[PDB]
């Protein structure tokens, strides 16, 4: 049920990103700042072997904490394997490289109980084109929670 970006060129995604919007299949995955998938991307770091480090922040004990997820390449440039956040896959749905990137995380063993997707932007501003693409990509996905952040939140501590 999940699109992939064909021919993703990972080298072109390196840098800071901001989580502009996120949505999940289960409310509890994103409900409250403590939710397990309430993670805010800070940076994408493609590696020399073509794997991807995903640097995130999350609230922990009243502080914005860092978490690094190692995502390992597969035969499809846009799909990476992980072992974090109870997930086992990262899918890059679409990117223009220069402005936005859409991705989802899930666990193959139960996507309906694990799907979370994000709209990332390079600059901490609302990009309505990117949000339109995100919402279109998600149109037929079974999301039950959706959040979209404003520039103050993007400049805040862990999106507050
Ligand atoms: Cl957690
Ligand atoms: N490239
Ligand atoms: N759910
Ligand atoms: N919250
Ligand atoms: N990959
Ligand atoms: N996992
Ligand atoms: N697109
Ligand atoms: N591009
Ligand atoms: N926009
Ligand atoms: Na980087």
């Amino acid at each position: 049920v999940t699109q992939t970006m064909k021919g993703l060129d990972i080298q072109k995604v390196a840098g800071t990103w901001y989580s502009l919007a996120m949505a999940a299949s289960d409310i509890s995955l994103l409900d409250a700042q403590s939710a397990p998938l309430r993670v805010y991307v800070e940076e994408l770091k493609p590696t020399p072997e073509g794997n991807l480090e995903i640097l995130l922040q999350k609230w922990e004990n009243g502080e914005c904490a860092q978490k690094k997820i190692i995502a390992e390449k597969t035969k499809i440039p846009a799909v990476f394997k992980i072992d974090a956040l109870n997930e086992n896959k990262v899918l890059v749905l679409d990117t223009d490289y220069k402005k936005y990137l859409l991705f989802c995380m899930e666990n193959s063993a139960e996507p309906e109980q694990s799907l979370a997707c994000q709209c990332l932007v390079r600059t901490p501003e609302v990009d309505n084109e990117a949000l339109e693409k995100f919402d279109k990509a998600l149109k037929a996905l079974p999301m039950h929670i959706r959040l979209a952040f404003n520039p103050t939140q993007l400049e805040g501590q862990c999106h507050v």
